């Protein structure tokens, strides 16, 4: 395998490898980032549920530290988040994380 | 089908159903509850990535 796929422990497969790295390590690197930034505020850019799935570690990450986070969605097939840009303009947020194509 | 499974948009098939209630409508019914309850904060007990 190359990318991410879901592999529950309920499946007990043997003969498979993946070439994707560890998302929880990615989340830990983002933790190291934002705590080096000392931010108590962050903002998620996503479009899919799947990116949220793969980065749900960062969703549970404010257990160790008080930080308010905003997680709102791109246009799914159209490509104009300038309404969402004006949304975050009223959202007044500047500490923004990006994952998309 | 009965269970929810993921059906993406680029999943562009034609021959499928599921009797499953839609997550947004479920979530918004929960919103109706909480807006009937006027809550400032919340806490989810949940299973997994689903």
């Amino acid at each position: 395998q190359l990318r991410w796929k879901h592999h529950p422990l309920d499946n007990k497969d043997t003969f498979y490898v993946n070439l994707y790295p560890d998302y929880a390590s990615l989340s830990h690197a983002i933790l190291d980032l934002v705590q080096s930034l000392k931010w108590r505020s962050a903002t998620v850019v996503y479009d899919d549920s799947t990116g949220l799935i793969r980065l749900q570690e960062l969703i549970m990450a404010p257990s160790r530290y008080n930080i308010r986070l905003k997680i709102r969605q791109l246009p799914i097939d159209s490509d104009d988040s300038r309404p969402l840009l004006k949304e975050m303009k009223r959202g007044r947020e500047f500490r923004i994380i990006f994952d998309c194509s």
